[PDB]
């Protein structure tokens, strides 16, 4: 029956998936992360060794779809990726089978956000697969040396290194790939730098 301009109204739902898992080569962090950059990740599951899906519930639709349209052929890891919808509710902490080990988790109001916007949705961020990472939170203890030096350890192809827009506590670095960008990232967001000022990092607008 009544189809042809179903939406609008109703129309957003912030539960996804993640499909076309490689076994191996997909974890729990890898997936938190990009939607936790695209939006602001609400709770994290995963179909383990069940469907090769993950589900990943986000923070509404414009948001699950930023983050089906940016991961859509950003080729992670290094598969085709296919991450789609569910509309599901919420997720509820489930199964014997499911929790063991953190197939599930929790990951609520994750306090990294980027976004603390409070009841805004302004967008200005995102920036679709670049290898020029945003790096944030740095106390009067380290440098550009040791934040670089971490990009340059982690296996990297770090190709330049920066300070933010004027003001300058903030500083921006660029890989060669995102393939490497993102995985210098995986790496590096919530970098347990210390006392609860642990590493936030996204992929950035701005140049080298």
């Amino acid at each position: 029956g009544r189809i042809a301009i179903p939406g609008l109204a109703g129309a957003g739902n912030s539960v996804l998936l993640v499909s076309n898992l490689n076994p191996e080569r997909v974890t729990p962090q890898s997936l938190f992360i990009l939607f936790g950059v695209y939006g602001d990740v609400q709770r994290v599951k995963i179909l383990f060794n069940k469907k090769e899906n993950a589900l990943v519930q986000m923070a509404d639709g414009n948001q699950a779809q930023l983050a089906m349209s940016h991961l859509n052929g950003h080729k992670l890891h290094g598969k085709p990726i296919r991450i789609t919808l569910s509309k599901h509710q919420n997720v509820q902490l489930p199964r014997e089978g499911q929790e063991d080990q953190g197939l599930t988790k929790d990951y609520g109001n994750s306090p990294l956000h980027r976004f603390k916007k409070p009841g805004s949705k302004n967008f200005q961020n995102i920036f679709p697969p670049s290898a020029t990472l945003h790096l944030s939170n740095i106390p009067p203890s380290v440098s550009e040396e040791d934040l670089k030096v971490l990009f340059s350890s982690n296996g990297g192809v770090v190709k330049g290194f920066k300070f933010f827009q004027k003001d300058r506590k903030m500083a921006l670095i660029q890989m060669g790939s995102v393939e490497e960008a993102v995985q210098a990232l995986i790496d590096l967001h919530n970098h347990d730098l210390g006392e609860n000022h642990h590493l936030r990092v996204s992929f950035s607008k701005s140049t080298i």
